[PDB]
């Protein structure tokens, strides 16, 4: 509140403050205004606008080493969830992908429970500008390699930390070597495959409210994410691997005659995935 | 040649012709010039520039139904080939993708010849703005369906008509029901499979110079193309088609017992593929 007051006072233009107070002009707003905008709010004299613009230039550009522009302008960031309408084709296609990828697992519903299909409560698009910029920059880097192709896919992700993911993004620092391909972040083509990890590894102890892994009452959350796989390394046997193998950007576990029953995808960099859709559902 | 003269004479500005002759200004160039550009070439009077600009507006905007702009802007279109440097990362990535995807087929190199590695002579980027905009518009159309996911792959294509493809683009009107999945354009993830079709189905009659399908001497050509698959219908046995099945944008033929040996992809609309790279090579 007092920052713009100091800024204007240093210029000797405090007599303009009664305008800035009425238009709710803060310093983060002032740093984005030129001659046109300043004339709109009532700064009529050219000299006053010139002084204000030169002060803004001296602050933002003259002291860029301090990044004053980033201590300002912080507001407006964050995650917005936009609810899809069941009558739209986007919701219907997401639900079709969710339902049609269910499969019979080797374990008798021990981790994910027993069901044939889902009841989808709502689907939301996740919008976060900083996370999206991180993802697109990494995608550009990966596609500069691998002959101008990002090998981008849309894959399911199940975790008890979905809320943290949709606000801070994917992070490989939360992965550990206990995984089947090591310390990477895992994704699957099958929604039922990801449903096993919603309550932790191996299903954990079930829902917090029933302690039941097949609880048909408590809600569940999955993510449907854009994953940049780049040049993927195909593997059929388990590895305790910390990073992608040399020359590759991801690992693909393939279902052979023995071992894996379904395809699996692993990325060792959090910036290579973006959680586009958040799906809330129950198992039938 | 003469159109600029008629345009200038109709405005009563024929005395300006000597300038337009010196500066090689044609009508297609004139329609793109404003006050700044006209002032640059020495048309100093405001009235003359005003008359020229309003005449251009009356022509291009006043007769939009006859599309004079399309007639004037024909020049500059067409394909160009940009040679890749063997020392560049892109060339090496394409070469590795081609070499590492060689497989031994069910036949003993009857269609594509007998070999284990390629001798890549050159790789060329194909640039054509019209075809690129067509492909990008189709990609946006498909992405609006299939929950904001194009499902874009990089795949190999081989045919005796690549020269027509790089200038006119992929065209489904040349496809016929004789294919195993009907009248579509076929792509493969394995270079050696696409190599089988360079001279025609089953290798045709071999290279023109020798009529030899396993010729090690004559140059062969393949395309490495962006293919938009969207929602792909999985298939394991042959069934003929004129178009993709309802709700789907492409067909994926999968390996199976008594079925295919290697994966195949089929599209039924030409604008869903773009021939990004042209590769020419020798069979070793
Ligand atoms: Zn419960
Ligand atoms: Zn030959």
């Amino acid at each position: 509140d007092f920052s713009i007051t100091q800024f204007v006072r240093n210029l000797g233009l405090e007599h303009l403050m009664d305008i800035f107070e009425r238009e709710q002009i803060t310093l983060d707003v002032l740093v984005e205004m030129g001659h046109k905008e300043l004339k709109e709010i009532g700064i009529n004299a050219y000299g006053h606008r010139h002084k204000l613009i030169k002060g803004v230039e001296r602050l933002i550009s003259g002291q860029q080493g301090l990044n004053p522009y980033l201590t300002l302008n912080t507001s407006g960031s964050g995650t917005i969830l936009i609810d899809l309408s069941p009558d739209d084709k986007e919701f219907q296609s997401v639900e079709e992908e969710m339902q049609s990828t269910v499969r019979e697992h080797r374990d008798g519903g021990h981790a994910g429970g027993i069901f044939n299909r889902y009841n989808i409560l709502k689907i939301q698009k996740v919008c976060n500008k900083k996370l999206w910029e991180r993802y697109t920059h990494r995608r550009k880097e990966v596609s500069e390699e691998n002959h101008n192709h990002a090998n981008e896919r849309m894959l399911f992700h199940g975790s008890p930390f979905v809320n943290a993911i949709i606000h801070k993004g994917f992070d490989e620092r939360h992965a550990y070597i206990g995984g089947m391909f090591g310390a990477g972040i895992y994704f699957a083509e099958n929604s039922s495959k990801s449903n096993q990890y919603v309550y932790g590894i191996g299903g954990g102890t079930g829902c917090p409210v029933h302690k039941d892994r097949s609880c048909y009452i408590c809600h569940r959350q999955l993510l449907f994410c854009r994953v940049t796989l780049g040049k993927s390394f195909l593997q059929f046997s388990a590895m305790k691997m910390a990073h992608s193998p040399p020359g590759h950007h991801s690992v693909t576990g393939r279902p052979s005659v023995n071992g894996l029953a379904l395809a699996e995808y692993v990325i060792y960099r959090g910036e290579q995935a973006y959680p586009e859709y958040l799906i809330t559902y129950q198992i039938m």
